[PDB]
DNA sequence: GTGGTCTAGACCACT
DNA sequence: GTGGTCTAGACCACT
């Protein structure tokens, strides 16, 4: 995955659509682990909030779920 | 209004303080709510504090945002 | 700092123009933080669209650069 | 500051008596930082709940204090 | 002059 | 060692 900072698209839409990709693909596996959000943070070099605003948006549309204490799921 | 020294979040704490507001008609269709900015500066907490109260009471429809002009009840 | 609302001069270019004189003398010095865009529109009584103009007219003639989610600075 | 994981001394009070030690000869001086949690737990390579533990019961014997979003502090 | 996005971290709750 | 909450602001998009 590659980010464009200097893109008006927002960081977390771009992200958004990354993943959204990676699930439709299976590249993302179901009921698996994806990357911390502490790991994406560092590799994008952005703020874990801005992950945050994706994953969230991603657990909201069902795509994703979290498990409290332990990680961040594909549905 | 809130307590900051609660293990239940500010933002909850919030939440509930407005659904509270909602309901007795204090606050009522269509009227505007004070500012993000004003809450945070009313309770000395951050914005984004604020912002996941009000995003929270969004997505569960009770309030509605106009972009760029402000936040009201649904 | 002032700004004159009645003057045919735009807001946003009067302060340009004392922006360039602070620079100038270095009461903004260089890689040290402006006031932000909330503190001229808020003192100059102005949107911050206003203030953005100056601003944006500044980092395009290379004076300025911008840091997002940490503020506006002298190059 | 060292622990060892092997001992019957827990660590969380192996990490509170060397904090003691360090606030008492001025390592660490009042009003500013600690490592963040992060950073203990990751260097120890322990949880961060075993650091919250000896970050703690020194809050609560009033050697140090906390301040939300910002930091851990000797009081 | 608001809501939207973002920074660069922190401590908290918890199989 | 994760996700959850929070700081204390900033600049960006926009009737
Ligand atoms: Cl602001
Ligand atoms: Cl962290």
């Amino acid at each position: 995955m590659n980010i464009n900072k200097q893109s008006p698209i927002p960081i977390y839409y771009q992200i958004m659509e990354q993943l959204k990709t990676q699930i439709k693909n299976g590249e993302l596996q179901p009921d698996m682990p994806l990357p911390s959000e502490r790991e994406y943070a560092e590799q994008f070099g952005i703020s874990r909030m801005t992950v945050r605003q994706a994953l969230s948006n991603l657990v909201n549309e069902g795509l994703l779920y979290r498990l409290k204490g332990r990680g961040t799921f594909v549905s």
